């Protein structure tokens, strides 16, 4: 609450974490030298957050290494920068949101294929410009004139290591089609996949969504190879070399439904694409934006032309941005992608924001001193427009990612423009830092903007400024002191003139098109915005805590491994098993690995490994690598045709402590149980939660006043809670089939009735059954028994028994019947003559018989008032002879329907047979104990389905939390609707969520050579 | 609910340019062809693809293909001189860029927006292109290929060169969505316009069939190209399409801007949307669900219920498989809920023009804009019967195969334009017709004014005067200007020209491009205009023709003279016949009434006031006040038409006006200064009479030569150096005639002024104290214009300098001499050649000419505003015409204001000939 008490609490916390003197560790020394590391900093930040309510980021915590600074910044916040006087208002005129960058994909010279490699190269100041590879441009070196012309040119630049490799099998392309595809499209596809993986957004979750694609390209270089011989050219080249296909194929493969356009502004194509994506996101029209640019050096025509122009290409191939010896640039090939979302959407979806885009603008030079001559006035105007759109004063910019082409004539113009706009009004001791990534990677023609954006995103995320290389000294024609600019040639921290990191990215095409993007770091403000049963709950929680203290239980972590092919899934499982056994895998929590796996792409072939620790996970993954079956591994080669069917059974499925363990260890289950308990209290005037939380309640005559009613009410509540818990994780039934007491739950889940109506129906039924049985005793009782007679075979035996009635056809070869006890044992004795199976039920409920006749009038009066609704799900009404009802049909759940269901028999096996005939193979039962799964299996086997999926939710003598995890795992494996990300919720937003994810291996591709054989 | 969720404006279409097969180069020709149902698909021209027909394999492969489609008549022609391109550079330019430039110019002309007025403005360019076909010719021989092809064949250059040539400062991007490129470009332009970021948007698409590679590939695909080359949209015998080449452009502005600028709105764009098919049944297979979604999104953005759509411009590629999908989507969205008797009319322009790959959207938008503007629906051709696989009655669709009126189900015409690329990109644009709601939102002097107006009306009834209509003809070269003038003269003499009012021709000419070489013809009727244009055609000089070969280096200098420039009826004619002049005269009169307690408007409107002793109580003061008012009114009238001075130089009584126009003082401060000066001069002269009077005289002595003669005259003082060889001096009458007699010995020129004002001498000494007290309170301001202060020895003062117009400055100006010729010499030395005088009568123009001639400038531009015995309305028109001719700042459109908005403005413009281009053959010599 105050600075001093916060400091004392922090000292106590570090003392507890280290065991030191606890009273002499308040030094000015940093926590790192006190004995702490980066591992416990996350826990300390979480403890600070849950006590104070403020969220601290990584940069803020690291910039304050000592106890006093952290204590001051937690209470008083970050110090406010001193005000400055400006003659203009730079606030936003429009009401628009900020754009959050969540994923980065890089394909750059120097084997920079991941953002981490690119960041390491930038920190090391690596030069990625090399000579022309010996295997490149071989189609043109066989002609003596072309060969001698190429040797005269520079031909030095940034080249990709493997430009011919492509995984055509992954993208479902034939060899003939794959050979005619521009490498730009291959790079676009690969970078889209890699950016989606980096953002930790599953690709399967974006199918059918409004995702926009904006890719910038400049030249169709691969077309020339196709048309080298016009007759041998294949028609596939029309689609494989077109510029619009670069984005159209990305949209098609990933099933994106947003805008898909390819832009062309020469050297500002990537920045223009990013600007268009941002403008699309701000104006609705899209939810996720994929922006970037690609460039490939397929043929030497452009390089030879630029060399013939003269004074454009550097003799040594190095780009010396803003240096005294700048003499041109060199052409490079590569590509990059970014994933853009609205900041509110990113905050609500739990995405990790890498950087924030505040605004951007584009314009043209106009009538300059020639078509290829840059205009400083237009650059100043675009800077002003971009900073007006971003709502940020240009005086507060810390770093400028300039064009940096290394020309002796264009660098002074760019510096003059920056001094006109960015550097105007700055004090001499606060200059804007300047640099360019073209000094490292070369001039990526249509991908310069993508490289610059990736570099600045990595710099903002990692809180460091990479140096600029090939800088011998200041340009004599540029007065950096007057322009208030400084070249950053070393590794340095963000100056943070305005208190936060602000950067600008510039890029100008040779045709006069200019663009500028304003970026800022993510801030902390972007990540924000029943009395008796109570004692039983308290004592149950306190007893559960005592048992956990004696022995902590091991959580079951489901590990999801999937791919588009079974062999690829096995290879990925083997690689994951290898990674987990490594020391890095051992140092990561099993929950983090599961969370990282749950946000990967969920392919056609899926598998789930249920493990408690690292060793079990390794063993399961090793088993999954081969075809060996394992009890801890669930796998399938593909999804099933139709959705699952929920079976609302539950007769004879009660036990002593059903639902108690899941109530304490799950919040959605507890919430729905409390809701149903409140509804029953409103209806029946007593709480079922007291019975559930009680330990010594056997749901029998010796422990319950109304054993018949309470069992049905508790089973109904458990079914409703389990169904809603399944709906919480994204599961939904394709069809619903109910049984004698599960009809209310079936109606509720099918949309026929609301929760209150179904609760009133089940309460009325149970209470009438309980009350009516009390008066019926002595010789008027009716007993129910199970026989091995089918639907038609039982007609013959019933000729000898007039009073016997059929209760429910559980199985094709089994039937439940009820009647007078002297008449029930008679048919049982007759059945025993053939050596069949016959048993007498021990419950005196005696439903679906003549005994329920007096209760129809009372049932009708109590049920008068319910409002039936049209069904939103397929329904197999066992009351209506198991007839399937299409969704959207007329309401059926009227009073007469319930009267018929309570009075007449239940055609359970007919509904299951109809469901099998409709193509349903997965059956899920919501019950405290699986009792009807055997009946469903018997019905399916007789129907010609020997491999049906029978899934249970809760079972006796089984852990209820693990049982539900396994039930959802089976649904996920068979391709049913289930959000696997919901199984690993995030509890932290800022620095406390640093260890939420593990560094699992990425997806591996089998690249094959695909190229056009051409000669000249 | 289909109402708009966002608060955005509508986009108005003001200009259309067409370059389509069938020689449809103008919107009128295209509309006539659409009404006639013309088929524009022909065979391959004999002069096309000749670079590839010399190879036997390629030649035999081409003959196997279809090769029928829409081709341009002259694809190699290009006016490189007009666009300032060398032959080497012009030969390497993609014809797509040439079409983009030509269509931009033609669309700007059609919109009646001068191209020179958009230079430096935020104008966005969005052009859709699909293939770089001209690149293949360049790289046919890699060694012979020139580096110019890099810029001449790049796709971004298609828009970058348009932005560069026209000096556009807005976004310039080239889009690529195969067959929806034009629609996507239009959508991007609309979104840019709605989000600020731009004021004018140029959208469209181009396509050229340079090489047969794409056609041969599509033929080799099979089942794509129609065997006969005709597109039978929604017909029972649809068997493919044919590829065509062409382009089109549209000029887009916000509807409020178009309304305020007086532009003629042709059609209104309500909304648009774009999306993608996603994972369809193959990459090239269209998806009906995505098309339905894009229709819903576009109609949600437009804020219009799809049930109210009258006509749908469908994709209409003529495929037996895609037409049912498009019809199904239209029935899902557009046709859902309609009654059986109100179907949505269906058609496609591809049946007429063929399949313009990257220009289908431009052609469809042009067709729908023409249909909305002309209130007619053109028929759809090649329609033998309904498609058996399409149930038009169920889908509530009907093919319009005849000329029919707009059904107007919702009371207004609403149309939709659809276009889908083969890659899965879909687009839809919703258009509506322009509605009527889019084009909306001093007592005594009074009697003198009434009687003057009634007498003027009586004279006009006896004989109506003929208005002077300035005709502006301009071009980038003098020869082109002469050719255009000759063509205009030929057109005017034609019966169509005779049936058009001369004012309409002038209004049409004033909204054309104002080039480097300009000329103005001042005419009263058609015959005078014809004679002037004929004279302008040759190099013959004509008094009614003002011409110049180019602009001057520096701006004009306003001379605030006026001493001895008064006459009986100065400013009376212009007051009655001009509203801005009258408004500013009334404002100055009100200021003087506040200051001096009497109205100068009564003197101006009075007829028998000679501004002398026999007609005015205070002849000295009233003349100065009226001259100051006239100068202020003339300057503000010139500012109304866009004129602004580059520098200002004043004289003895014009210093207040010079300070006001230079930004030093406000109107009230200058009015108070001039009123105080005039009243003090008038009052002081009354007490000075008898032998103490001072007389002013003009002599032929220079600044330094007058020093020697002044040794004999101690009391004589110098008043103003009017000319390098002339000087005005003042002193005692017995001492003034003495030096005059001495000057007459050499036979020089000497005259005595008849005005007893005697300013800038010792007589004004007692008035300094009174002047300081009255002037105490003025607030000087920094100068916003160059100033040649004749008080400060004619020293030039840069704009933005410290204020100079304090009380001491006025005291020194009233007491000391005026260095008029020094300021003019400094202005000449600064590069100023144009001098404009604001006065009721040009008196100092002779002095300015004498000074400039002595300074080495024998061709200076001396322009007068008002003159004696001259029509004041025609004098001001001629003065602004000279400013326009010499390239000075002047909005020539302000000379022809529009008084009507709707149907009453139908005859505001004439059908003057368009700009003519000299097209030359520019092509790359290639062989295989
Ligand atoms: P430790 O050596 O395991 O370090 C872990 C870490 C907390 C530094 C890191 O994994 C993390 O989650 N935060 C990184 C913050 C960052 O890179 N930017 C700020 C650097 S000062």
């Amino acid at each position: 609450m105050t600075v001093n008490e916060m400091r004392e609490w922090l000292r106590n916390w570090v003392a507890n974490a280290t065991g030191q003197s606890a009273d002499a560790i308040d030094e000015s020394t940093p926590m790192v030298e006190l004995g702490l590391s980066s591992r416990d900093a996350v826990a300390m930040a979480s403890d600070i957050e849950d006590l104070t309510g403020v969220t601290l980021t990584a940069t803020v915590a690291f910039r304050h290494p000592t106890i006093e600074s952290l204590a001051t910044v937690i209470i008083e916040g970050e110090p406010e920068p001193e005000p400055y006087d400006e003659d203009e208002d730079w606030s936003r005129t429009r009401d628009v949101e900020d754009i959050a960058i969540v994923g980065v994909a890089t394909r750059f010279p120097g084997d920079l294929n991941t953002p981490d490699e690119m960041w390491e190269a930038l920190l090391e100041g690596k030069d990625c410009v090399t000579d022309l590879p010996e295997d490149r441009w071989t189609e043109f070196l066989d002609e003596p004139r072309i060969a001698e012309r190429v040797k005269k040119a520079r031909t030095r630049g940034g080249y990709l290591t493997d430009i011919k490799g492509f995984d055509s099998e992954f993208f479902a392309l034939s060899k003939m089609e794959a050979d005619n595809i521009d490498p730009q499209q291959r790079m676009a596809l690969e970078l889209t996949w890699e950016a989606l993986e980096h953002a930790r957004i599953p690709a399967s979750s974006l199918r059918g969504e409004s995702v926009g694609v904006y890719i910038g390209s400049s030249t169709n270089d691969y077309s020339f190879l196709a048309m080298s011989d016009p007759s041998i050219a294949h028609p596939y080249a029309i689609t494989g070399t077109a510029s619009s296909i670069i984005a159209n194929r990305v949209s098609y493969f990933y099933d994106f439904r947003g805008p898909s356009v390819a832009v062309d502004t020469a050297c500002s194509s990537s920045l223009v694409a990013t600007h268009q994506g941002v403008q699309a996101l701000r104006a609705g029209e899209a939810d996720v934006a994929i922006v970037g640019g690609v460039n490939a050096l397929v043929t030497p025509l452009v390089t030879v032309g630029f060399d013939e122009v003269g004074g454009v290409l550097a003799p040594d191939g190095r780009i010396k941005s803003f240096s005294s010896d700048a003499d041109g640039y060199a052409r490079s090939e590569g590509g990059g992608m970014l994933v853009l979302k609205r900041i509110s959407d990113a905050r609500r979806d739990g995405d990790q924001i890498l950087a924030v885009i505040a605004g951007s603008a584009v314009n043209h030079d106009g009538r300059s001193n020639g078509l290829l001559a840059p205009n400083p006035d237009a650059q100043a105007e675009v800077l002003r427009k971009a900073y007006k759109d971003a709502g940020i004063n240009p005086r507060d910019v810390d770093y400028i990612e300039a064009h940096g082409t290394g020309t002796i004539l264009g660098d002074p113009i760019e510096a003059d423009a920056l001094g006109r706009i960015v550097g105007k009004g700055r004090p001499a001791d606060k200059p804007a830092l300047l640099g360019a990534v073209k000094s490292n990677l070369g001039h990526l023609e249509s991908a310069a903007g993508a490289a610059s954006l990736a570099k600045m995103t990595l710099a903002l995320a990692n809180d460091k400024l990479p140096p600029s290389i090939n800088y011998a000294g200041p340009n004599p024609y540029i007065d950096f002191e007057k322009e208030r600019l400084k070249v950053n040639d070393t590794v340095s921290d963000w100056p943070r003139y305005s208190g936060k990191a602000i950067a600008g990215v510039s890029g100008f095409g040779f045709g006069g098109a200019n663009a500028h993007v304003v970026m800022r770091e993510v801030l902390a403000g972007d990540l924000v915005e029943t009395e008796a049963a109570q004692r039983l709950l308290e004592q149950a929680r306190e007893e559960l805590e005592a048992k956990e203290a004696e022995e902590p239980t091991k959580q079951l972590v489901p590990l999801a491994v999937s791919a588009f092919l079974t062999s690829r899934k096995r290879q990925a499982a083997a690689e994951l098993a290898d990674w987990i056994d490594s020391p890095e895998g051992r140092a990561s929590s099993l929950e983090s690995i599961g969370r990282s796996l749950s946000r990967r792409n969920h392919g056609r072939s899926r598998a789930v490994v249920l493990a408690h620790d690292h060793d079990e996970a390794i063993k399961g993954l090793r088993a999954l690598a081969e075809g060996k079956q394992h009890p801890s591994v669930l796998s399938a080669d593909g999804p099933v045709t139709n959705g699952p069917v929920w079976v609302l059974a539950g007769f004879g499925a009660q036990h002593r402590k059903m639902g108690k363990s899941l109530y304490l260890r799950n919040e959605v289950f507890a919430e729905w149980i409390n809701k149903v308990d409140a509804l029953i209290q409103d209806e029946r005037g007593y709480s079922i939660l007291e019975l559930i939380l009680d330990d010594n309640v056997d749901y029998t005559d010796a422990t319950c006043e109304y054993p018949i009613e309470v069992v049905q009410l508790v089973i109904f509540a458990i079914q409703i809670a389990l169904g809603e818990l399944l709906r919480h994780h994204g599961a939904k039934p394709a069809a619903v089939v109910g049984q004698s007491l599960g009809e209310a739950a079936a109606s509720y889940f099918a949309g026929g009735l609301s929760l209150a109506d179904a609760t009133r129906t089940i309460c009325s039924r149970s209470h009438l059954m309980g009350e009516g049985e009390a008066m019926l005793f002595g010789e008027y009782i009716r007993l129910m028994a199970l026989v091995e007679y089918s639907a038609d075979e039982i007609k013959t035996v019933f000729s000898d028994y007039p009073d016997l009635e059929v209760c429910v056809y559980a199985a094709p070869t089994q039937t439940v019947i009820g009647g007078p006890p002297d008449q029930v044992d008679a048919i049982i004795a007759r059945a025993e003559s053939e050596g069949k199976f016959a048993r007498k039920f021990q419950t005196k409920g005696a439903s679906h018989t003549q005994q329920m006749d007096p209760l129809l009038g009372e049932l009708a009066a109590e049920l008068q008032g319910i409002e039936p609704k049209p069904l939103t799900t397929g329904y197999f009404s066992t009351v209506h002879e198991g007839t399937f009802i299409r969704p959207g049909s007329a309401p059926i759940h009227d009073v007469d329907y319930w009267k018929k269901g309570l009075r007449h028999s239940v055609y359970f096996t007919q509904g299951i047979r109809n469901a099998v005939d409709n193509g349903h193979t997965t059956f899920l039962e919501l019950a405290p104990n699986p009792v009807a799964l055997m009946q469903v299996g018997l019905t399916t086997a007789s129907a010609g389905l020997h491999d049906a999926q029978l899934i249970a939710t809760l079972a006796r003598k089984q852990d209820e939390v693990e049982s539900m995890i396994s039930a959802m795992a089976q649904l996920y494996v068979h391709g049913h609707d289930l959000d696997f990300r919901t199984l690993f919720p995030r509890r932290s937003k800022g620095l406390a969520g640093a260890l939420d994810f593990a560094n699992i291996p990425p997806t591996r591709f089998k690249r094959k050579e695909h190229w056009l054989p051409a000669h000249f």
